[PDB]
């Protein structure tokens, strides 16, 4: 689930859900980090503003010093509204957009140093290479100003 000690301007709802709260832009990381091998999981978009989304999903270092999706090198992010990818800036590769009711499969391969994302059970597509953190946590970030978005973290066989 989500760790309330690794959440900023977000609330952890019954462990499994991260809700965008007061205080402006924010983030939350999962409880457990990944340090070797490969780990697969899903995010499920519980609540969003369809066509004007404010969520990114991905993985993060801890501690977080920069959570601005446009600049951060602490996070590797995938943006709901446009399908854009962010790490040390917006990348060329664009994947599918996503919204409320969608699942995003995330594959964090610490051996190959890659991150891949699949939408609604489609095979994951390679998103990032040369991933260069020792330990990474599943994360969600919200760049909207107002509260309300909700994302659930799920096991890889949830559908």
């Amino acid at each position: 689930g989500f760790d309330p000690e690794k959440a900023q301007c977000c609330l952890v709802e019954n462990g499994q859900i991260l809700t965008h709260g007061s205080g402006g832009k924010g983030y939350g990381l999962a409880s457990t980090g990944v340090t070797s091998g490969c780990y697969q999981w899903k995010f499920y978009i519980v609540k969003e503003n369809r066509g004007n989304e404010g969520t990114c999903v991905g993985v993060s270092r801890w501690p977080v010093h920069d959570f601005n999706h446009r600049t951060t090198s602490d996070m590797w992010l995938y943006r709901a509204y446009s399908g854009n990818l962010y790490h040390n800036g917006e990348q060329t590769l664009t994947l599918s957009s996503f919204t409320q009711g969608d699942f995003i499969t995330c594959v964090l391969d610490m051996e190959a140093r890659t991150i891949s994302f699949g939408k609604n059970g489609e095979e994951p597509k390679l998103a990032f290479e040369d991933v260069d953190a020792a330990e990474l946590y599943p994360c969600v970030m919200f760049y909207s100003s107002n509260p309300g978005e909700k994302v659930k973290i799920c096991d890889m066989q949830m559908r």
